[PDB]
C-alpha cells in the first residue's frame, strides 16, 4: 500500500469526464477539471491539461500522468503551506499518507481549515484527532472515505485499505 495505490482506491479510474461527489467536472484519477457547471469549459480545462484536442476523453497512460502530477502538486503544497508543514513532517510515512489523500480530496486551503484536527495529530493525541476529525462537513459529505482516512490518521497502518 503506498499514497499513489490508496487514493486510486479512493478516486477509481474513468476516462471520460464525469462528475464528482461534490458535482464538479473531473476525469482520471480524481483529476478536478473545473468548478464550472459548463461541460465545455470542462473540455478546455482537460485539454489544456493534456496537450491536445481531446473530445473528452483520454487514456489510462495520459491518466495516470495527470495523477502522478497532482499528487506531487499536493505534496509540494502541503510543504509550502505553514500550516500544514509542520504537521507533516511530524508524522510517519502511513500517516502522511493520509494528509496527502486528504489535502488531495479537499485541497489545501480546506486541509489546513482542520487546525483543530491537525494539532491533535501534532500532539500525537490519536483518538482524540479522529473524533475531531468527523466532525466536519466533510465526513458528512463523504463518510466512508473519511472513515479510512481518520483510521489511518488513528493507527497509521493501512489497515483500512487491505482488501479494496
Ligand atoms: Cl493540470
Ligand atoms: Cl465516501
Ligand atoms: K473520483
Amino acid at each position: 500500500m503506498n499514497i499513489f495505490e490508496m487514493l486510486r482506491i479512493d478516486e477509481g479510474l474513468r476516462l471520460k469526464i464525469y462528475k464528482d461527489t461534490e458535482g464538479y467536472y473531473t476525469i482520471g484519477i480524481g483529476h478536478l477539471l473545473t468548478k464550472s457547471p459548463s461541460l465545455n469549459a470542462a473540455k478546455s480545462e482537460l485539454d489544456k491539461a493534456i496537450g491536445r484536442n481531446t473530445n473528452g476523453v483520454i487514456t489510462k497512460d495520459e491518466a495516470e500522468k495527470l495523477f502522478n502530477q497532482d499528487v506531487d502538486a499536493a505534496v509540494r503544497g502541503i510543504l509550502r503551506n505553514a500550516k500544514l508543514k509542520p504537521i507533516y513532517d511530524s508524522l510517519d510515512a502511513v500517516r502522511r499518507a493520509a494528509l496527502v489523500n486528504l489535502v488531495f480530496q479537499i485541497g489545501e486551503t480546506g486541509a489546513a481549515g482542520f487546525t483543530n484536527s491537525l494539532r491533535y495529530l501534532q500532539q500525537k493525541r490519536w483518538d482524540e484527532a479522529a473524533v475531531n476529525f468527523a466532525k466536519s462537513r466533510w465526513y458528512n459529505q463523504t463518510p466512508n472515505r473519511a472513515k479510512r482516512i481518520i483510521t489511518v490518521f488513528r493507527t497509521g497502518t493501512w489497515d483500512a485499505y487491505k482488501n479494496l
